[PDB]
């Protein structure tokens, strides 16, 4: 059920569009379109989920990555989201993320932002 | 190009993990991860993304990947994402931070996500 | 000034914690924290710092604080830091992210640190 | 042992100067002088540590905060370090940190940097 549950189009508090397909044994593939930052149009994403989650009430662990390069822009950075899908009537994907920019070693202390996103399904 | 040649290969870290990765197809990472520690045995699939046209000013090459800790023999109901950068030169490294989320009930979500850092060196 | 008046008070969060803090002396935070979850009972000492001359452009007021989880009742061999910002207005909040580090052996340091987020609202 | 262990002058891989005093029941007080960022001269720090750590080889949990305002500069930000002191012939304080800048709510996604610092004692 997690495969059909995860598969679809999602948004979050920032108003992004996250389109993903969950494959039968753990793949995530899709596109991300960002409301903020140095971004336009869609970016490829790929990731993995637990395709046989626990049946005790726990969420389904998952993660995915976007590198912020597409055919028209390159922000020299990549974001990974790590979180869990919680199904039901008001399904959500609750995540934390790490956004690393390419930097010189001297500037590596300011390479990585951290935050959180909650996604809700729109389709 | 040099980002693909630099990232592709077999990498280890201080914990003695084995990270086998190919970078190609204009931004895809694919490969397997074997964890020396934790609730893990043998290889797990990884997928991720990298910047396939990084800056040439001395900055590293941003990248990220995910492992869901389920394979054919074991399932730890969790996923790790690494977000970081590849830095070439005489001691080439992939410098990362990571988020490890376990599937939890809502009551236990506050304790769902570990954070840390890994530096990989090429074998 | 308004940062002191805004931050000083009693606050709670989504878990039902009680955070009692005074902001004064040009940047000090002092008070007590009572945790609704985890290996914790009764009040713990907190100390921290805040920006006592924040910008006036609409941005929040940066702050952070620490609790070591030892008091006269219990010791959980761990400490949490919250780093975030106070945002005034109708619906004033302190928006934070946190790192909870437990004492571990070196070998187990990869499991030492949980990460998450808390939003505090004034009671 | 943790009090004498922690108290002193420390540096890290960036070349900072961290001067701290650990009090018998858990206080940390001192100053921080930064090699990087929008910073000059000393800043106040305060934090907390576990004053009765485990004796099984585990580290001593601690954390502290700096708000980046002193008599001559204000970077409208605060960093919290969360980590553990490990004693012996190679004593270190191993940390992760969160650096939050005051932002508008629209820019909160880019308010918080994450990283790690390892301190070693100079005196
Ligand atoms: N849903 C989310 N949107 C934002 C966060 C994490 S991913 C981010 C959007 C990123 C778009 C691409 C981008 O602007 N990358 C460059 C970031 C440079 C940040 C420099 C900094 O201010 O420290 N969460
Ligand atoms: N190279 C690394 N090895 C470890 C860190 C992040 S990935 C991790 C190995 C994870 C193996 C799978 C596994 O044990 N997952 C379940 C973790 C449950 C942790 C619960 C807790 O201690 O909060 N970095
Ligand atoms: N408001 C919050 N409450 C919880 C989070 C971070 S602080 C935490 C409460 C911590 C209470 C003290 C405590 O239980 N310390 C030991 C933590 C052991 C977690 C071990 C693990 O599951 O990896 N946010
Ligand atoms: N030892 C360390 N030094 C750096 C890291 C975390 S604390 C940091 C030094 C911070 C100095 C004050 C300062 O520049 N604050 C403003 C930071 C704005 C970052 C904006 C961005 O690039 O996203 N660790």
């Amino acid at each position: 059920p997690a495969e059909a549950g995860i598969t679809g189009t999602w948004s979050d508090q920032l108003g992004d569009t996250f389109i993903v397909t969950a494959g039968a044994d753990g793949a995530l593939t899709g596109t991300y379109e960002s409301a903020v930052g140095n971004a336009e149009s869609r970016y490829v994403l790929t990731g993995r989920y637990d395709s046989a989650p626990a049946t005790d009430g726990s969420g389904t662990a998952l993660g995915w990555t976007v590198a912020w390069k597409n055919n028209s822009k390159n922000a020299h950075s990549a974001t990974t989201w790590s979180g869990q899908y919680v199904g039901g009537a008001d399904a959500k994907i609750n995540t934390q993320w790490l956004l690393t920019s390419g930097t010189t070693n001297a500037n590596a202390w300011k390479s990585t932002l951290v935050g959180h996103d909650t996604f809700t399904k729109v389709k």
